[PDB]
């Protein structure tokens, strides 16, 4: 899907650029500049106002999603999440940070579930998507003649299509209303409908109406931003209709911004009626104001909140896995876009004239080319930044400063230089955000990032051909080094960019194959065992089974056991070591899964590492609850119903003649354990002789055994393998672990772990007999929240 | 001394600047520029060659010092130390990194003693100093008429003075040769002479001659650098004579470079004969070529070796305390000098003309002023860099980049911008070098750094008055903002610099008084005890006496006990904690001693921290040797004469009826210990009840006791207080500690410490009875290696 999807995305973008070139054949870059200058200042204020209103409406859009999801959030939190998710989501789309990914980060702080947020994301997306046909049909149904003239279709055709769409909408509404199950309601404003296979959660009448009213205002507001920037305007009905169709086309095309396809359609519709230059100026300004501007504001706002959090909560925040890294990848990617577009466009004659006297003329040429190569590097380095490489941080920050300098030496492009500097200043402030010391050369290949770069370089060649159309091409142009020669400086830069990008991408893709997964050897198992001993987490003992691969840190103070099943790679617990080592190992595991084209899954993780799992792009799903008794507050002279039941079990066990013995590793009765294991029925001598075995006996004869996970410290201790005979008494087992607890209380262990119950009722009650302290255990899995998949699933179930 | 010395240094510099202004009254900056352009290219090559020869001679100068000191070093090491120490020493003098400080750092790697190096430094300095009168006299004695005409003195006078100097030199040589003690010789090429009070170590005849021949060539070579840059030249005899006198005056004046006083004297001598412009051009070029150039080369070379060491030895080097920090302080200080001098000098009319079209004219003014303030900040921040503040690193690196930018916006000063950029690029490479996270606002006041800044700002106003002499001053000049107005841009900058410098210096000096030293409270003692437990070093137990101040880290994972005696502040051991915590605490202690105007002394330190003590500017003196027995290789079934003597002592002790008992803290027989302490004669219950006490008894009655320093780990354990009765057997004590060793061997301790012997013979033998492992213990003290003090001491002893 990914490769095909990405290819058909690039084609669409490419075809759209061709379309835009043909539609602006009769216009020169002069006429565009004049058209941009022409639009009055009241119109720009009108646009900016309409933009502000149109982004306030999206907050209410976010509120409705929370009501649907049954999520209570503070107003300031909904506001921020509404704005940032819609502002970044609309701009960069899927390429970099998406709407869902923003929502999830932001709304994980308040303890909103991963399921809820997903259901908030889906509702935010689908509600526009599914309203867009209805809104369009209605728009066309006012003044059909104008709509017909705009689309250049027969009046009868567009009439029946609109009617058909409305009728189908009504028929669908009536159908899903038919299967409305009464009684139960997930949220105040929701329904649960049934179709036979799956239950489906739909908004209520009131919420559906309200959402449609919000969607209506939002569209209108957005279309109005464009409508005000047009000197001469068509009837608004037809103009809205077209805008909605262009918007649809942009969405379907899966082009990040909608860029190219949107413009192409608008241009197509109103090529002749309005004229190219006014429309093309309006479309550019519309993009800057309604798309780029709120993105920058959102980016800044999120960086600001990050910076604040670092300033106030200095102690709490340690490893830094927040918003700075994605946001700064975006800004650095935009910085590379600026550099590349700047180069394609010719310079101001006045500036070149004067800068010719300050600089050697042949250095202008050199500066111009180098700036364009740095631009390409900036596009690719954006990935490295996203993955929190310190190398990437340093190299970027150098290239931005050199790029800002060569911006001044090129054509005194002080606007480009100012943007690049400002990006550098931001990137600098967040040095600690990029904390991984991995090599840049070991970043896994990302088709998306390569696809994006190719698009940008494509756009820049489109701009080159448009901006330098006044010159007659010739073979000699390539070798002209003058000052007045602006076209040759474009050409050479263009070729340089394309070649470097091609080279890097080939040098990235044609790389050595990654080594195969192998079970650990004796040395590794011994090194794992060492780490486990000099650590807190005893659950790490399962590593020493030697049936699952071990991934070691560079410092070799930490490791992370995992195993490949099907197309996924399941890690068994959190990494084993300090917080920084844990963060580096989680990133290492992402890297390792990306190199093997496998889905990174983490099994049974604690809540303390959930932000790091968020960082590499996983969602925490509530797997099960792990019960662990506290030995500090546990005493055998206390009172309680369950405590009295336990003391009864204990004393009855002692009177019966049950005895408990502890054997250190190496001196275990292997013959007995084998016989017991066989009677019950991994169990290997190598695995068993790593741990201390507690054996309980009934009147001398061994009645059960259990190996004990334990570290050199006394913070925690667990049990993994534990088998009892069918013929053994029922209270013997309960006596056993009670004996284990007593022994650990004598040794002065802080805590003791029993185990995890998933979702079992009998096991849950049995654990609850000791009155333990519960703690949630999560599962980490990738975030598969594609609107299209969900809509296709809904449509399939409905049909 | 320091304040007086610094004041009389500034006065001399000031008076010299006045002198230089008066001597260049008849010359304009035009005539100087022409004179600089005039000097031919063969002459510059001749100068550069003579410089290279004159720095090769200094290597042989360094060799002779090693022979005198009796130090064997590799040729490449002598070379580097010769060059760097003479190149930096000559340039910056005493202000920043000095010759001795370079030698000590460089020659500590090879395990050259602190005493040796000091003796190498003194010999390197004094040999020139004491040869300069002889060389001068001899020079004057060739062609007396020319020498008389140059000095404008009578021929008879200069004749008798020269003769007197030579006669006194011969008479001194004969006198010190009289008291030449035969037999013993510290080195092959040395003598030991006696005068009654102190023994004095002088070079041999052969070494004295050779040194004089080296000194002769070196001077000649240096004078020749200047002689070639003169179009019209006086007789070389007289020219040399003057150069030596000017050199003397420069040295005596204690002006860092010799700058001002040297030029003043040369100028004075050859004002009229040669003409101002040629001479003043020669003197400037001489400074650049023979002083500034080798300094930059040395700086680069030392940075290169640092960079290499970081690249190759990544694992070994951890905390980074080498050459980068001092060297980069110098470069940053020079960067501030460039900015300040650039501002005082008017701009090129051509560049302003063209840059007027690219920039707003009133932004040139703003850029010009801001650049001059950044210059001043750069001068002061140089200190912060030296003390390895990360804040200083970040702030500098920002100011250098902004300063480089405003250099371009000012008058397109692309040379200033290039230097500043290059400094920034270097500073960036060594980010890790500046690792302390202290506040900038808490740096202690350094009069020297303030004095240096005032000199620079003084020089810049001297340059302002010289470079802008063509304009008529008026009150209105201050308020003229034009483009062609270069003098007002100087004035405003000058005033701004002076005011900012004054303000900062007052804001630095008038600061709150530092809190007084107080003994620790119960909480601190308890927190110290905690640290000691969770650590390796048990010697830290002496902290819990509570008679000595404790200095804690910010993390509170480390501390450093110290006590004030007289005018010094003695720390008792190394800091207690990790390597990074140790480095930060040592710097903290330097800071604390600088705020109380006390000499930082470290007592009984290990060799592992010696580089950090080097960093804050201490010299390791061999205090004593600490013996610690290794329990891994120690066994009671081994063979050996001493081992058989120990086993005999043990079994005889057991048969006699000696018994050893171990009491945990809290359950000590206080009554007994008190009685034993009284019988022997800090001893307090609070101090005693922190440690486990081992009590040996003779037939039941307690015969001795000894508290045991110990941590939670088993890496090491010691004994501090240990008293025995006069009437107790002689072998009872030896049995006691043997019992202690046996007990620690049973507990599985890695090592065990006995104690330190200073320089005692009986104690040394007693320790050697157990066949221990010796390890040197050092004392850290400031480096008081002022040539003048040593010469005054020598002169006083001779007389
Ligand atoms: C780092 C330093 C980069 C080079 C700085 C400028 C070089 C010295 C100035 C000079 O003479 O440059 C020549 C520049 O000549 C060149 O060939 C320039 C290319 C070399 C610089 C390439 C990197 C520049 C951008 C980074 C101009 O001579 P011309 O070719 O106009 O004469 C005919
Ligand atoms: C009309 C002319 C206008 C001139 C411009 C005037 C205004 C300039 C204002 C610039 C201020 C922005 C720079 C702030 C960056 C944050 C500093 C920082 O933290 O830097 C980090 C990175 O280190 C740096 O030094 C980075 C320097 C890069 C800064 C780049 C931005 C300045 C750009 C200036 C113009 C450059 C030239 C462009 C045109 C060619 C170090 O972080 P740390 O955590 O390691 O250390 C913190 C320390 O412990 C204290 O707590
Ligand atoms: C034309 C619209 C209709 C058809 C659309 C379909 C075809 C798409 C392909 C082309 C789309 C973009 C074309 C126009 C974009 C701007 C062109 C432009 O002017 O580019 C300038 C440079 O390129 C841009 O400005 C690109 C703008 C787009 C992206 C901007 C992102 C902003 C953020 C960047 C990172 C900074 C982050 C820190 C800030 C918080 C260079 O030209 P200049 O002559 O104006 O500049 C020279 C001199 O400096 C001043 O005159
Ligand atoms: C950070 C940004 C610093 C300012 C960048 C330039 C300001 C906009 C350009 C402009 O109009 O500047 C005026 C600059 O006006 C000023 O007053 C300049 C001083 C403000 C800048 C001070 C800091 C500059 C150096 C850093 C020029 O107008 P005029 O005063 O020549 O008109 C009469
Ligand atoms: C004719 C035009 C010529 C144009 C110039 C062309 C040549 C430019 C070459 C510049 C290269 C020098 C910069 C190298 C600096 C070392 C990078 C570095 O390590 O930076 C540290 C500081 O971080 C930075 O990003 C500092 C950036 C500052 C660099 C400043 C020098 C460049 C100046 C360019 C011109 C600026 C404009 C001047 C005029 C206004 C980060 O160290 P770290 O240990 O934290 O990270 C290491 C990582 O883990 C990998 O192992
Ligand atoms: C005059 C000599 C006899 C009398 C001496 C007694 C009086 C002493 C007081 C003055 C001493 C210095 C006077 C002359 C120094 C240089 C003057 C000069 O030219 O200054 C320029 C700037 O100042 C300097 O160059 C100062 C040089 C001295 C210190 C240099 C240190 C070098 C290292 C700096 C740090 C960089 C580190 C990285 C490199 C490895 C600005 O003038 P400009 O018109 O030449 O420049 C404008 C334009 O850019 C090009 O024309």
């Amino acid at each position: 899907r990914q490769p095909i999807g990405l290819v058909f995305t690039l084609l669409l973008f490419g075809l759209a650029l061709v379309a835009c070139y043909h539609l602006l054949r009769e216009i020169d870059p002069g006429a565009l500049h004049d058209a941009i200058a022409d639009v009055p200042r009241p119109a720009l204020l009108g646009a900016l106002s309409a933009t502000a209103l149109g982004f306030v409406i999206l907050l209410g859009y976010e509120w409705s999603a929370s009501r649907f999801a049954g999520v209570t959030l503070p107003m300031r939190s909904l506001a921020t999440g509404g704005f940032s998710a819609f502002a970044i989501g609309n701009a960069v789309g899927l390429s970099l940070l998406s709407g869902g990914s923003v929502r999830y980060r932001l709304y994980s702080r308040h303890g909103i579930g991963a399921a809820e947020i997903a259901r908030m994301t889906l509702f935010a997306s689908l509600s526009l998507g599914c309203a867009l046909p209805v809104l369009a049909a209605l728009a066309a149904l006012c003044d059909l003649d104008d709509a017909a003239s705009a689309l250049h279709l027969p009046r009868a055709l567009v009439a029946v299509i609109a009617i058909a769409v409305l009728s189908l909408a009504v028929g669908l509404v009536a159908f899903l209303a038919r299967h409305r199950l009464p009684g139960e309601r997930p949220s105040p404003d929701s329904l649960l409908v049934r179709l036979g296979r799956r239950s489906l959660r739909l908004p209520g009448l009131r919420l559906s109406l309200l959402q449609l009213l919000i969607t209506a205002l939002d569209v209108a507001a957005a279309a109005t931003v464009l409508y005000l920037l047009l000197p001469e305007t068509p009837p608004f009905a037809a103009f809205l209709l077209v805008y909605l169709l262009a918007l649809a086309a942009g969405v379907l095309s899966h082009v990040p911004g909608g860029v190219g396809v949107f413009e192409a359609v608008l241009l197509a519709a109103f090529a002749g009626q309005l004229g190219a230059a006014p429309l093309a100026a309006a479309l550019l300004l519309y993009r800057l104001i309604y798309v780029v501007l709120p993105l920058l504001l959102a980016c800044l706002l999120l960086l600001f909140l990050e910076a604040r959090r670092l300033w106030v909560t200095r102690q709490a925040i340690r490893v830094a896995s927040g918003f700075a890294a994605p946001i700064l990848a975006i800004l650095v990617f935009l910085s590379g876009v600026v550099l590349l577009f700047s180069g394609a466009t010719p310079a101001i004659d006045t500036r070149l004239e004067h800068l010719g006297f300050l600089i050697p003329h042949r250095l202008i040429d050199a500066s111009h080319l180098v700036a364009s190569l740095i631009g390409v590097l900036c596009l690719l380095l954006a990935q490295g930044l996203r993955r929190r490489l310190s190398a990437a941080w340093a190299l970027t920050l150098v290239l931005l400063l050199v790029g800002a300098l060569l911006s001044l030496l090129k054509g005194f492009d002080w606007e480009e230089a100012s943007l690049l500097s400002l990006t550098a200043a931001l990137l600098a402030m967040f040095r600690r955000s990029f904390y991984r010391p991995s090599r840049l050369m070991e970043v896994p290949f990302s088709p998306l990032y390569v696809g994006a770069s190719i698009c940008v370089v494509g756009a820049s060649v489109w701009l080159l051909l448009f901006a330098n159309q006044d010159v007659h091409y010739s073979n000699q142009l390539w070798w002209q080094f003058a000052l007045d020669a602006d076209a040759p400086r474009a050409l050479r830069a263009a070729l340089g960019s394309c070649l470097l990008l091609l080279a890097l991408a080939l040098g990235w893709l044609l790389r050595a194959a990654p080594p195969a997964i192998r079970e650990p050897n004796a040395e590794e198992l011994q090194r794992a065992a060492r780490i486990i001993r000099h650590s807190d987490q005893p659950d790490g003992g399962l590593a020493l089974t030697g049936d699952k691969a071990l991934l070691f840190h560079e410092s070799d103070d930490a490791f992370l056991m995992y195993a490949r099943r099907g197309r996924s790679m399941i890690a068994l617990y959190d990494p084993i070591g300090p917080a920084m080592q844990r963060a580096e190992l989680i990133w290492q595991f992402r890297d390792l899964c990306d190199l093997h084209h496998a889905r990174p899954v983490f099994y049974q993780v604690r809540a303390e590492n959930l932000p790091f799992y968020m960082d590499i792009g996983l969602t925490a799903l509530k797997l099960g609850e792990e019960a662990r008794v506290d030995l500090l507050r546990f005493d055998l002279e206390n009172k309680g119903k369950e405590m009295k039941d336990l003391r009864y079990t204990w004393n009855r066990g002692q009177r019966d003649g049950l005895a408990l013995e502890f054997h250190e590793p190496g001196q275990a009765p292997l013959d007995e354990l084998k016989a017991i294991s066989d009677a019950w029925l991994r169990f290997t001598p190598a695995y068993l002789n790593f741990f201390r075995i507690a054996i309980v006996r009934h009147q001398g004869k061994p009645v059960a055994f259990a190996n004990l996970l334990e570290t050199d410290s006394r913070e925690l201790a667990s049990l993994d393998l534990m088998r009892v005979h069918p013929d053994a008494p029922k209270l013997t087992m309960e006596f056993l672990m009670l004996g284990l607890i007593l022994h650990y209380k004598a040794q002065g262990h802080a805590r003791f772990s029993l185990g995890m119950v998933p979702l079992f009722q009998g096991l849950r009650r049995f654990k609850d007999k000791f009155q333990p302290d519960w703690e949630p255990r999560y599962l980490a899995v990738p975030a598969g929240l594609d609107p299209l998949v969900a809509l296709a699933d809904t449509a399939a179930l409905i049909a």
